[PDB]
């Protein structure tokens, strides 16, 4: 199936939440109790929040049968440097080469500048494998105080 | 008056950041806390490699001028959409200046902080309780902390318009 890659507008707001919604509920099902993962997504991932961060910072969707099924925030940090503040696919559209797309495609969109850094939960190995296969590197690692929780991190960049 | 910028914290304004808690540490806490004391707190939580973990994981603003760093603030979540200002230091130098302000109002943009924001403030700081009290937080909660041993008389105040 033919997918396409664009720029987010505000009216994504809902398509985004879902999204994030989907994906953290899977993800850290092991990592972060159900309460404090929803106490987030209210916080960040309502739709008035999110109205905020689409006109603030780029985001990019991945669309496939006229369905946002995947996003990308991308950040600049400073002269040269930049962080990929987001980055979730629904479960059902992984393994298929579309993060990729998203990725690459996205980072062309805007112009993003390399390097380019990730914080990545060191609980979630598939994204762990995603970030090492696309060539990230790891910078840094730490626990976040995260609602109180510990939450194991590491830090990527990419660079070519 | 100078121009002035408020901006998310970097990696490299660490040991900027340092600089501003020690000094303002230091002032503020002069009568009431040894100062090896106060090093040891600072050297914990003010080390330049636990600065870059805590920029890089959560909500670092800075208040910058003259090209250098005089102020920041830390954002924190707490439950229910609430909101803590876990740490807000001004160098003694630029406080009555109207920095504090633009960097709290401005801070909490560039996060999308939310309110009720909380901040605890040691009951003699009365510069800090001033500022608090001037911008509309309402006292909560006043609590003893114990700060290695020496008591450490705490007032929590919120935000909540």
């Amino acid at each position: 199936m033919d997918f396409h890659i664009r720029k987010a507008t505000n009216s994504d707001a809902e398509a985004i939440q879902h999204v994030a919604t989907t994906s953290w509920h899977h993800t850290y099902q092991d990592l972060i109790p159900s309460d404090v993962q929803d106490d987030f997504l209210k916080r960040f991932y309502n739709v008035e929040t999110l109205h905020n961060r689409i006109s603030a910072t780029p985001f990019a969707v991945l669309e496939q049968a006229d369905k946002v099924i995947g996003f990308a925030n991308f950040i600049e940090l400073e002269k040269g440097k930049s962080e990929l503040a987001a980055f979730y696919l629904l479960p059902e559209v992984t393994q298929r080469g579309l993060g990729t797309e998203l990725l690459e495609v996205g980072m062309t969109l805007f112009h993003v500048p390399l390097p380019m850094f990730v914080n990545v939960e060191k609980g979630n190995e598939t994204a762990i494998h995603f970030y090492k296969a696309k060539g990230f590197v790891q910078v840094e690692e730490f626990t976040e105080d995260f609602y109180g929780y510990p939450l194991e991190t590491i830090r990527f960049n990419l660079n070519h």
